[PDB]
């Protein structure tokens, strides 16, 4: 079949310091899987912000049945949540909760949440629940970062308020649309929404962080998922994040409509003219000039790459289980450039 740079990017990234790496690919047909370090092929990780493709996925859905305009303004859907301290959704729009124009301030830089969730303070508050309207609180405390459009910044309250807005629309938690949806459709056996479970499922290997920036390593593969929710608390294995978004990218889960206007970016850097965000989803044209589709993953001891071509016909997915090592852009730049 032939993914020996991309086997070569793995070892490279246990050199560096990851305890066990994993990928697998599939060039057109012929679904490679790869391990480096201390890894099992078929292991299943946390997914991180990966988990907001599934979430603009279910909303562009909810669109094409006519249920909601993703250019209303956020307070229609959640009147009287975001008002604080600038905040205003009278002016925001769904559509810039899921390409980060909103400007809304992204709880997880909060200092206390940081001091709870990111550092040292993990050991203690981990298993917390947090509810999404106690992560919007968070937010609303501080002003926005920007006016709604003016800019481009990413932040995990879009994708909270984007949940809220799920579960208005259905009437039901926004997980139960992500399965029903999509996990049970595709059948994706290895696809979970925790919610607020903290155990990890079989095969998997253990994941590991610093909570920091010389500092000890923790275990820190157990953790209640709502932290993330809807921005990023989902678990998958890197064979079912292909399925998804090559069918993603093939327009099994949307219409053209739907899949244009997922696919119509933001440049989110000067300096890297080709990145660009979408709904949910993101676009990069890589050294040899092939663009893939796909969004990155970070959550405690779990880093994790999903990309497919515009066509979905050559997709890769992986993990690395440290959060401070790892170059997962030689891993995407070795499967679709063959780079060493
Ligand atoms: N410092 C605590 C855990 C870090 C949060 C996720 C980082 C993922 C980066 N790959």
């Amino acid at each position: 079949p032939d993914h020996a740079a991309t086997q070569q990017a793995l070892e490279a990234a246990v050199a560096d310091g990851v305890p066990g790496a994993v990928a697998q690919a599939r060039d057109g047909r012929d679904r490679w899987t790869g391990t480096a370090g201390e890894r099992g092929g078929d292991d299943r990780y946390r997914v991180g912000s990966i988990t907001k493709t599934f979430t603009a996925t279910v909303l562009l859905q909810l669109q094409a049945e006519g249920r909601i305009d993703l250019d209303d303004p956020v307070e229609k859907w959640l009147p009287g949540v975001v008002r604080g301290n600038g905040h205003d959704g009278r002016k925001i729009t769904v559509r810039q909760l899921l390409n980060h124009t909103s400007g809304i301030y992204s709880y997880t830089e909060d200092p206390a949440f940081q001091a709870k969730v990111f550092g040292p303070g993990f050991l203690e508050h981990r298993y917390d629940t947090w509810t999404p309207k106690q992560l919007v609180a968070v937010a609303m405390a501080h002003e926005p970062d920007f006016t709604p459009g003016a800019s481009w910044n990413y932040s995990n309250t879009n994708f909270v308020l984007a949940g809220m807005v799920i579960e208005k629309v259905t009437g039901r938690p926004y997980g139960k649309a992500v399965e029903n949806r999509i996990i049970k459709p595709l059948k994706l056996r290895a696809t979970t929404v925790p919610g607020t479970r903290s155990a990890m499922p079989e095969p998997s290997s253990p994941a590991y962080s610093k909570l920091s920036r010389n500092a000890p390593v923790h275990d820190v593969s157990t953790l209640n998922p709502s932290i993330a929710g809807a921005a990023g608390e989902m678990i998958s294995d890197s064979r079912d994040l292909q399925t998804f978004y090559r069918a993603l990218l093939q327009g099994r889960l949307l219409p053209k409509s739907a899949l244009n206007e997922m696919t119509t970016t933001v440049q989110i850097s000067p300096e890297y003219p080709n990145v660009g965000y979408g709904l949910g989803l993101m676009k990069d044209k890589l050294s040899c000039g092939v663009e893939v589709w796909g969004h990155g993953g970070g959550i405690h001891g779990s880093s994790s790459l999903a990309q497919v071509t515009r066509d979905g016909g050559h997709s890769l997915a992986g993990n690395f289980n440290a959060d401070w090592a790892g170059d997962s852009q030689k891993v995407i730049e070795a499967e679709f450039c063959g780079t060493a």
